[PDB]
């Protein structure tokens, strides 16, 4: 009896079913969402949430695009901030506080991100931060401390790659990985209100990655997640979402480490990219569906729900109350990596919340990074093309 089979049975016997479209394809995130929903549905008297997998997050935004074109939206969906900005152009979203969901206690890093013209339009649900994953055994073998600075990180990657005869810093050539280097080299995506993809810091960040590939210390990962590639060649480090935590733990044959990100100096950890999603509630939903959404959103924000979901996955608990929940405290007491994730979540930056950002980050910025890393494009030339395409899209 799979959780999704139990949910099907729950919704079949329910009088009111609120659909929740999501972008979890599998692993711990999907299981954890389905377990949270089974528990919620059990407590409700014939009022249920039906999670509907729409593929990954890009497939989900496409599926919601189609739903608007069709005139039939779900009750709830996952949404990045840029997705929220786009759904707001259509006035498609209910203000959350209008349902009477209380938001006091939600981390301001996350709550600020779903506030548009002073009004909250999403509930932070599955919010991730980048962390430094590392191979404790390989660092101990070679006497290499966990790097605290970008300088130490590069030095460590070079020393270990030479010692092991393979590039030990593994990365996906994507917008998310680029953001870590860009932000910690002093980069900002907006200058005087304008999106800029081709700033000196952007070029420096993309040049550092390309040089690491050329110099034999940085390993591009082009097929699957990093954790799905472990076992093939020496691995020391990656910068990756905390939502992958339990996938790394399951895959690693070595003693997995999690550290805060390397920063410019030891005075502060590096900034990590916030990813994962918020839940939104569509205006088109019936009063009865909207009341299910209200109850489900209070449940998602409850310390126990947050504690079980964050500890199952690596997501950052979105409320102060979650950290005080005994189930959270029990996991943290046995495993210091959960506290590491929360400490890193204090040093957190977001990409721009432009409605067009999904398209820019994958089709324009992501493509420029792939051109430079995989096809040896000149970093400034690749990012100048990106800038021109983004300027053209945003005009
Ligand atoms: N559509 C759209 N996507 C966006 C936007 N900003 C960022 N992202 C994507 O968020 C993913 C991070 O979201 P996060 O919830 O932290 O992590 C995901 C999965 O990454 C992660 N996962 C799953 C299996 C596994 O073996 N390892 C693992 O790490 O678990 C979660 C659920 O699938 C990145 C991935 C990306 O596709 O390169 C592009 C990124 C945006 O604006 N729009
Ligand atoms: O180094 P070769 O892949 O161009």
């Amino acid at each position: 009896m799979k959780p999704e089979d139990v949910i099907k049975e729950q919704c079949a016997r329910a009088k009111v079913v609120a659909e929740l479209w999501h972008g979890f394809t599998g692993g711990a995130p999907k299981a954890a969402l389905e377990n949270l929903v089974v528990e919620f549905n059990k407590a409700q008297q014939g009022r249920c949430v039906r999670p509907v997998p729409q593929g990954g997050y890009r497939d989900l935004s496409t599926k919601i695009k189609a739903a608007f074109a069709a005139g039939k939206v779900p009750t709830m969906a996952q949404a990045f901030e840029n997705n929220i900005a786009l759904y707001l152009e259509a006035k498609a979203l209910l203000p959350i506080e209008s349902l009477g969901v209380k938001l006091q206690g939600v981390n301001l890093t996350f709550l600020n991100a779903v506030r548009f013209g002073g009004v909250v339009y999403g509930v932070p649900f599955n919010k991730s931060i980048q962390v430094l994953y590392y191979n404790k055994d390989l660092l101990k073998k070679h006497g290499v401390p966990v790097p605290a600075t970008l300088e130490e990180f590069v030095a460590a990657a070079k020393k270990l790659s030479r010692a092991e005869g393979g590039p030990v810093y593994w990365f996906q050539p994507d917008a998310s990985t680029f953001a870590y280097f860009f932000f910690n080299l002093g980069g900002s995506y907006l200058k005087d209100g304008k999106l800029v993809l081709n700033s000196k810091e952007a070029v420096e960040a993309l040049t550092l990655l390309q040089n690491g590939v050329k110099e034999g210390w940085a390993k591009p990962i082009t097929s699957g997640y990093i954790n799905q590639n472990l076992g093939s060649g020496p691995y020391a480090f990656s910068v990756d979402t905390s939502a992958g935590y339990t996938a790394y733990l399951r895959a690693a044959k070595f003693d997995l480490g999690v550290a805060t990100l390397p920063g410019r100096t030891k005075g502060q950890p590096g900034y990590g990219l916030v990813q994962g999603t918020n839940l939104v509630v569509f205006r088109q939903a019936s009063k009865e569906e909207q009341a299910v959404a209200k109850d489900f959103l209070e449940f998602v924000l409850s310390p126990r729900a947050q504690a079980v979901f964050a500890t199952a996955t690596g997501y950052v608990p979105v409320t102060e109350g979650a950290l005080k929940d005994p189930v959270y405290q029990a996991y943290a007491a046995e495993n210091p990596d959960y506290a590491t994730i929360v400490r890193q979540s204090r040093y957190a930056k977001f990409e721009p919340a432009l409605a067009e950002w999904e398209q820019i980050r994958f089709d324009i910025l992501g493509q420029a990074i792939k051109e430079a890393i995989l096809n040896k494009a000149d970093p400034k030339a690749a990012l100048d093309r990106a800038q021109k395409l983004a300027e053209d899209l945003l005009s």
